[PDB]
């Protein structure tokens, strides 16, 4: 009856973890629109949620068929409590992480000299597992005084669930807001004009790829030189007040002078029917805007914050789901004689565990690039 539930919820659950973060991962290997920087951290969540339906979840409905009853060896138990928290406190811990590394992206525009990124995200993962791994690593040593597998010591429990919760939740809040408001700085006010300059330029590169002739060459250049010089004067307020002498000015400025002197060349080829040159010289163009122009029209027409639209419905999810758990977690811990009602700390659990079916089920309905890849699997 209550055992029958919990393996057919159980079961279902675990497949639909499985399934679905599986499908995350290997379509962020297999689609180049989905190998970004944050995109890292989506994988990372995604092991950790794989590993939870592996490592976890088993012996976690295995438990709540026997209701609650832990028939194995306490040694086993720890080793589950341990990974318990761990995953759970990797997420977290993760969700923290983009938002870090989100903000930093915002506040400190960097260019590079050579291609690629600094893996930093790699890194800063690399070092959020440790840190989770860190908070967990107690447990495997016992910390119990029975017959359940439970966490029964309280300073640890109210420890993490501080450490792994309460504590990182109001930071990566304020972070998420902190970053949000940010690239709004950024954003023109004219964006319907920045974004014509946009397709302006787009438009008229694959005009340039396929053209029959010079003439045409020339035209597509010539409308992409007068859309980079528009382009050029939509200044964001964050640099409104900057003076035209301010080595923040004079950045902007310059990354369009490149530009505009790039396709100077290009148009001086096409001038003299050189087709084949100046669709090379057009698409070596189509390298200077992949770095120092692209990234931050992105920022300006504000595509970068709309882009980020997924990321707080993930976290809001986590919190929805977690939050009742830690709730009870750290009463109890705090307060025996708060009494807590068994099927409700069960319902918490359940409630904990079925945040890591729901991510993919995010990024598919609120976010474009994965919206994408998933609706043209209907080969
Ligand atoms: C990140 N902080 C915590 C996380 C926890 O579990 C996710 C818990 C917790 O109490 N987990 C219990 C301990 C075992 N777990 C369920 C389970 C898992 C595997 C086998 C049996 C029972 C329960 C949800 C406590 C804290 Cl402080
Ligand atoms: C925006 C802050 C966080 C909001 C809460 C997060 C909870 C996410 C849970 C997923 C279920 C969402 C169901 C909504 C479907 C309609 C979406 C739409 O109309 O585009
Ligand atoms: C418990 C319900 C959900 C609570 C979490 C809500 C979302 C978490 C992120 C909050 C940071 C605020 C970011 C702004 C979100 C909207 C984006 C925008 O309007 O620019
Ligand atoms: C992200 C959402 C944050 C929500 C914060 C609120 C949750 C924390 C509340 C739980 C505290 C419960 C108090 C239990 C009584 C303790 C009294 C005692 O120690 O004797
Ligand atoms: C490639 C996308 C991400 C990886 C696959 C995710 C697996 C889970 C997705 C299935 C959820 C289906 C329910 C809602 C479908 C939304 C599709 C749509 O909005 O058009
Ligand atoms: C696909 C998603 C599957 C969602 C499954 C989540 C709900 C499972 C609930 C299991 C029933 C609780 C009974 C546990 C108990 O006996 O204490
Ligand atoms: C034990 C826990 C194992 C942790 C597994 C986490 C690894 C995630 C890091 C890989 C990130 C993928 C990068 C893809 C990209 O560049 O977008
Ligand atoms: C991502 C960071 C989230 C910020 C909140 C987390 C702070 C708790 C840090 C973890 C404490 C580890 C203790 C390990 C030790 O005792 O050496
Ligand atoms: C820890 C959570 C995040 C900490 C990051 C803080 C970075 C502060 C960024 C400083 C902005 C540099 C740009 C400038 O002032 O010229
Ligand atoms: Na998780």
């Amino acid at each position: 009856g209550q055992g029958a539930a919990a393996l057919v919820g159980g079961v279902l659950l675990i497949g639909a973890v499985l399934a679905g973060n599986s499908l995350v991962c290997v379509s962020v290997a297999t689609e180049r629109a989905l190998q970004t920087p944050t995109n890292s951290f989506i994988v990372s969540l995604a092991a950790a949620d794989l590993l939870l339906a592996l490592l976890v979840l088993p012996l976690f409905v295995y438990s709540e068929v026997q209701g609650g009853a832990w028939l194995l060896s306490p040694r086993l138990c720890d080793a589950l409590m341990a990974m318990d928290v761990m995953l759970c406190t990797a997420s977290i811990f993760n969700l923290c992480a983009i938002s870090v590394d989100r903000f930093v992206a915002v506040a400190v525009p960097l260019r590079y000299n050579r291609q690629g990124g600094s893996r930093r995200q790699l890194l800063l993962i690399g070092a959020t597992w440790l840190l989770s791994a860190a908070v967990a690593a107690p447990v495997l040593c016992g910390l119990n005084d029975p017959a359940v597998c439970r966490l029964e010591d309280r300073d640890y429990v109210v420890y993490s669930s501080v450490c792994s919760f309460f504590l990182p939740c109001p930071l990566m809040l304020l972070l998420y807001w902190a970053t949000f408001r940010g690239l709004q700085r950024w954003e023109v006010a004219r964006r319907a004009d920045l974004e014509d300059n946009w397709e302006t330029l787009n438009d008229n590169l694959k005009v340039i790829e396929k053209a029959d002739n010079a003439a045409q060459v020339k035209d597509a250049l010539t409308k992409m030189r007068a859309a980079a010089l528009d382009a050029q004067k939509a200044t964001p307020p964050k640099l409104e007040d900057k003076s035209p002498d301010s080595p923040e000015m004079k950045d902007f400025r310059h990354g369009f002078d490149i530009l505009v002197g790039q396709i100077d060349d290009a148009l001086k080829l096409a001038n003299e029917g050189k087709v084949k040159e100046a669709q090379a010289a057009a698409e070596q163009l189509k390298t200077t805007r992949n770095a120092y122009i692209q990234k931050y029209l992105a920022k300006i027409t504000g595509r970068e914050r709309k882009a980020m639209r997924v990321l707080p419905v993930v976290v809001g999810a986590f919190l929805l789901c977690w939050t009742p758990f830690f709730v009870v977690h750290i009463t109890q811990a705090l307060c025996p004689a708060c009494s807590v009602p068994p099927r409700l700390v069960s319902a918490v659990t359940w409630l904990g565990y079925v945040n890591s079916a729901l991510n993919p089920v995010i990024y598919t309905v609120f976010n474009a690039e994965f919206r994408n890849v998933f609706r043209k699997a209907l080969r």
